[PDB]
């Protein structure tokens, strides 16, 4: 039944980007108070599946389109409340709502889409949002702001464990080729243009920006697990404008640029688009692939894109102005030629730590995977798929083998000292033993586990305290070192929770 | 498959009677030059079971009525060039194309519609047209300009006879 | 009636560095089997079937076991260092860490693997820029190094394609 | 069907070692242009299997024999267009063209001899050459300078892959 509810206020004039507000998962449901939420204080812990219902009146005159995100781990939220700019609102799990098909609705099983249950009482991590924002804006502003009526429905029953079941499992030598949530940013046509090109990038592997701001996602980084791609793109496009605008699109691959000969163009096996709808586009290249990310001074043109051409309209009564959006989503490689994967099932680079400016350093790890910081010497954090997996996810747990290796700067004869594993349960202060390793630093290298996890089963990608095994390198000699470089491979079962993305 | 293809440019403000572009077939096919143009440079004649496309965008929201006309003996040419009386249009092969209804197609059998074979190099009579017209006209201007493309599509066989079966 | 086989399923030379001249020393080698140079050092590469086997093709791919072995020029109890190897995704600007390693000069040999090949799935005898895996050679204190011999023995299903020749 | 062509010339005084010319296969199908090359453009990539056939009027009466050299890496041809020592011509893979057997004709495996997919708007890595050399001279000139015909053909359909199987 209705479980709770809230209210987003829409401007008479809702443009592209703007933000229309948050609400509060948690709050909609305590404020509401509540059949649901009275049947939650009992249970304590709830998993539930949500039916999320937007009201909204259909209207086919506006062009409007917008984005519902699902922000369980409050990712996004800071960076949107300004202006909202699709690269954010599209990187966590998502839907569009059109205005021409009015009443919305969708399922959000809290179980995938966040892997942590809820608390009656307080929120755990951090507190689960629903953003709503505008992606395509009104042809023309309406008559009078108005609103939306947002509603969560839920037959909640006592969860029976804390965690759901993970979302992703860390495996190097598996991408499928069948995605979720990856949804371009809108893109847009001109009505002063008789004909014109939109391209459509398909390195995919590609980290998005806003500004000079990175925005890690799951999409990327999957495609990052392999050096490239070809096959079949399967998507759908949205044409986002009022029942009075229309155009016709042939969609076509092209490789390092585009041909300028009209007649080529037609001789390529593409797709003409006239309405919403689902298309098929072959990836074409020379080597029948492109490359999962660029190099250096490299661009997304030079390589194999999904080229958009206008060759008729957009048409428009007069005077409209306003351009027409398409929103183009990829939901699959057919019949895909991959790759070789870019990793191996071997380690990778976690952390070097070099230039030691003191004798004694201490590095405390605990029971988190994580970016290091150092007053006493430099840090370099090693950047893999692994390591954005670990960002681009709520929580995750696992076991890490690592391999410490190390070089001397000073001679080998005058070397002393060790580079020490301490290993406990707890913390520094009050903890047990557990297989502490002394290295005496002529060994040059060694081995250990990490337990990446807690007593609860999970770490948030985030600070946190709770009771679990807990490790640091201690080392007594550290201006002998040149660089402790350490190394992780991830023991199979390697566990992720709650897709999301990571703006840094 | 696709034979050959042109462009059609339409004015933002199309009136009744404006005369929009002729597209040559032959040019169309030998400017597109084209698996189908080089098949037919070996057979010589062809007598193509052509369908055609126009597409084009659809919209309810203009009145936007216009005519295709096949004028295979270039017969009505001369006198709609400045303007296009409907009398003339309308006096050959014809097909309505309603804006409302979007992209269009039909079938042209030119062994009907023609009668005589087309040869790969050269034109043996007159040379085969299709004419664009507006019959009625936008309600109110558009917003801008815009252009529709025409599309031949055909299997282009050798023709075993210069001379179709007599429509008549 | 043949000989024995004038290798074994063995590893064989590929290059030997020596005669360093600089304590910085950087070897790339990205995803290639082929001939070094270097200002700063000497380079005498291996010469047999494999390294043959790969100049008689238009394209090859596989991968390589590396075995690396060095000896000091400098008193032992005097050294200090690594024979670095590093292994990225892509490029050293922009590139994934991957299993790179560092080897403690005082181990005296190391190992590590290659990938010979690319996204797209094969490299040409020449220079190309194709991604994929990207490999490097970083020595700190070149120097104490007396010879750094690094061999390769190809793992079953290194692949050849195109017969072709090589002179020189 | 037939998907390019070019021509040979052959000097009246045709001796050992001569360089007669080179074909660039692609060149010889995008020159034609060519109901296959039309075929090529819209499958992107093709492994094509090629019959060569060289039209060449038989005659016993010169002892000339010619080789035809696939060089689809490029790695023979500046060597050879000032003379042509059999040592190259005879590296790659190659025919032998007697006169006495007159017009000549043989396969050419893409997959195998080449092992990398064409595309059809540029070369990717070299661009394959035919190579036409005389083997053995005639016995005395001939009357006058003459030609031979190369031809190409194939039934080009799309490459589901861009690499053949390998060769080794």
């Amino acid at each position: 039944g209705l479980a709770g509810r809230g209210v987003i206020y829409i401007p008479k004039d809702c443009q592209a980007n703007r933000y229309l507000g948050t609400l509060n998962i948690r709050d909609m449901i305590s404020d509401f108070k509540g059949v649901q939420y009275e049947k939650w204080i009992t249970a304590g812990l709830v998993m539930p599946t949500f039916k999320i219902v937007i009201r909204l009146p259909a209207n086919a005159f506006t062009g409007l389109t917008w984005v519902m995100s699902f922000d369980a781990y409050n990712r996004i939220t800071s960076r949107i409340t300004a202006s909202a700019d699709p690269v954010y609102t599209l990187s966590v799990p998502h839907w569009l709502i059109h205005h021409k098909l009015g009443t919305f609705s969708c399922e959000i099983d809290y179980g995938e889409l966040c892997g942590h249950a809820m608390w009656f009482k307080s929120t755990t991590f951090e507190s689960p949002r629903l953003h709503f924002t505008c992606l395509t804006g009104n042809n023309k502003e309406l008559a009078a702001d108005w609103q939306a009526v947002v509603e969560l429905y839920a037959e909640l029953e006592e969860a029976t464990s804390f965690l759901g079941k993970p979302t992703l499992v860390f495996d190097p030598g598996v991408f499928n080729g069948k995605f979720q949530f990856l949804t371009c940013p809108p893109i847009f046509f001109d009505l002063t243009a008789v004909t014109a090109l939109r391209s459509a990038g398909l390195t995919l592997g590609q980290v998005p920006m806003v500004g000079t701001t990175k925005v890690y996602n799951l999409n990327s980084t999957l495609v990052s697990c392999v050096l490239g791609m070809g096959g079949t793109v399967r998507g759908r496009v949205h044409i986002c404008a009022p029942i009075f605008y229309s155009i016709v699109l042939w969609v076509v691959s092209e490789w390092n640029g585009t041909t300028m000969d009209w007649n080529e163009l037609f001789k390529y096996p593409g797709v003409y688009v006239e309405e919403d709808g689902s298309f098929e586009v072959k990836i074409r290249s020379p080597y029948h692939r492109t490359p999962a990310r660029l190099l250096a001074d490299q661009s997304q043109r030079d390589m194999s894109s999904l080229n958009f051409y206008a060759i008729a309209g957009p048409i428009a009564p007069s005077g409209e102005t306003a351009q027409l959006p398409i929103v183009v989503q990829i939901d699959e490689i057919v019949r895909p030629d991959l790759s070789l994967p870019s990793f191996e099932d071997d380690y990778f680079v976690w952390v070097d730590f070099s230039e030691f400016t003191l004798d004694k350093e201490e590095i405390e790890i605990g029971s988190r995977f994580f970016d290091f910081t150092s007053n006493t010497c430099r840090v370099s954090m090693g950047e893999n798929p692994f390591a954005a997996m670990i960002a681009c996810h709520g929580l995750h747990s696992g076991v890490l083998d690592l391999k410490l290796q190390w070089s001397l700067n000073t001679e080998f004869g005058k070397s002393s000292g060790s580079v020490t594993i301490t290993k406990l349960v707890g913390d520094k202060a009050m903890g047990l033993d557990g297989p502490s390793h002394v290295f005496a630093i002529q060994k040059l290298e060694g081995t250990t586990e990490l337990l990446v996890g807690n007593f609860a089963g999970a770490n948030p990608n985030t600070r946190f305290s709770l009771y679990s095994r807990w490790m640091a390198i201690k080392l007594d000699q550290a201006k002998s070192i040149k660089v402790l470089r350490v190394l992780c491979k991830p023991r199979p079962g390697f566990s992720f929770y709650g897709r999301t993305s990571f703006p840094v």
